[PDB]
């Protein structure tokens, strides 16, 4: 696959649709979530793409590599560190990041798996706190969904 | 993956999740699904995992080797045809397919597209006109999810 799409939902208001699309070797991630507080969300992919109990059942970051919590532009990060979404002030994030670590086949594939929406502002595992190189404080799973083939 | 998961979630009361487990050289689909009228109802997976217009953007059946509409058991059939899920009295369908086409991983993989459940019996291409050889006549998607990698 080339094409892959995510509608977020939640117990909240939280709401969204993420388009992946494969340009060579980066997956460029577009799209817009709504209904978020202003400010910085942490924005990953999952391993599991379970919703069987809500976001929680989408487990932790996805890490095929077993590496410690990043940024998008660290080398140590895991593959589904995309780091953080920007709300406005009306709770509108526009999403726009170009990856080359996520892919849409393969093993670091992402079909199938979770992309999850925080609570909190992504520390990018530079918290000072063991919790920041594990998930960067993100805080709680505001809205998730799994990932799909698209058209 | 060697296990899978579906959460189907439509407009009304049908609700279910589903699990796949690859067990041997077959996929077995288990599960149990509520809130149907009580009779059969075509059970598919729909080439896309597009929700974003509801069960809709899913597409048609998955059918990669491009057959026509058939029963699981047929040789002419869409990779896609699970034939149907029988909901008893009370609205509750127990799932319990092993199939022989669809998989986890590779050309026949289903991670990442939809599992539809229909309002009608899926007629196992052997209505007659047209529609039979398309969607076995199962009409409208109750309920449907996204296909995502289980634990
Ligand atoms: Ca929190
Ligand atoms: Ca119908
Ligand atoms: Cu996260
Ligand atoms: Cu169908
Ligand atoms: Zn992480
Ligand atoms: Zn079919």
């Amino acid at each position: 696959a080339t094409k892959a799409v995510c509608v977020l939902k939640g117990d909240g208001p939280v709401q969204g649709t993420i388009h992946f699309e494969a340009k060579g070797d980066t997956v460029v991630v577009t799209g817009s979530i709504t209904g978020l507080t202003e400010g910085d969300h942490g924005f990953h992919v999952h391993q599991f793409g379970d919703n069987t109990q809500g976001c929680t059942s989408a487990g932790p970051h996805f890490n095929p590599l077993s590496k410690k919590h990043g940024g998008p532009k660290d080398e140590e990060r895991h593959v589904g560190d995309l780091g953080n979404v920007t709300a406005d002030k009306n709770g509108v994030a526009i999403v726009d990041i170009v990856d080359p670590l996520i892919s849409l086949s393969g093993e670091y594939s992402i079909i199938g798996r979770t992309m999850v929406v925080h609570e909190k502002p992504d520390d990018l595992g530079r918290g000072g706190n063991e919790e920041s190189t594990k998930t960067g404080n993100a805080g709680s799973r505001l809205a998730c969904g799994v990932i799909g083939i698209a058209k």
